[PDB]
């Protein structure tokens, strides 16, 4: 449902997403708690850091913020093709974690803020509509595998 253009501005972008794993994963979640803080809830060690420099110093933030991003990075590369991808996904996430897509919502507001943020010059109007495309994309698909599970959410 993407065109091909726009998953070329989608994978561009996320090279430069690549370039600091840690750090882009960490800001996002750090956006997130800041403009969500219920989701902040869900994170058994992070819900104790009291400052934005505790949040940034944080190895725990930084490492599962990169591995959000990973996980995302390989759902993205697959440009829609992604049923196996999010089969584990949605299981953890609806059964373990229990996420609903408003918090995948609130993630994905997330994501495009820090990536403009850092990289204004490649995440332009079109840029931005194409990465709002392939998250929607994400979230629609992730939702169904929610319910066949049984998560409401
Ligand atoms: C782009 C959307 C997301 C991606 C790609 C993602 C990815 C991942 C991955 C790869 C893991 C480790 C394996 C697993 O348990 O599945 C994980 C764990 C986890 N996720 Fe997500 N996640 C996303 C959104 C969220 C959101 C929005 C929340 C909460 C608001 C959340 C809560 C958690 C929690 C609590 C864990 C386990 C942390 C731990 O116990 O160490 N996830 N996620």
């Amino acid at each position: 449902v993407l065109s091909e253009g726009e998953w070329q501005l989608v994978l561009h972008v996320w090279a430069k997403v690549e370039a600091d794993c840690a750090g882009h994963g960490q800001d996002i979640l750090i956006r997130l708690f800041k403009s969500h803080p219920e989701t902040l809830e869900k994170f058994d060690r992070s819900k104790h850091l009291k400052t934005e420099a505790e949040m940034k110093a944080s190895e725990d933030l930084k490492k599962h913020g990169c591995t959000v991003l990973t996980a995302l990075g390989a759902i993205l590369k697959k440009k829609g093709h992604h049923e196996a991808e999010l089969k584990p996904l949605a299981q953890s996430h609806a059964t373990k974690h229990k996420i609903p897509i408003k918090y995948l919502e609130f993630i994905s507001e997330a994501i495009i803020h820090v990536l403009h943020s850092r990289h204004p010059g490649d995440f332009g109007a079109d840029a931005q509509g194409a990465m709002n495309k392939a998250l929607e994309l994400f979230r629609k698909d992730i939702a169904a595998k929610y319910k066949e599970l049984g998560y409401q959410g």
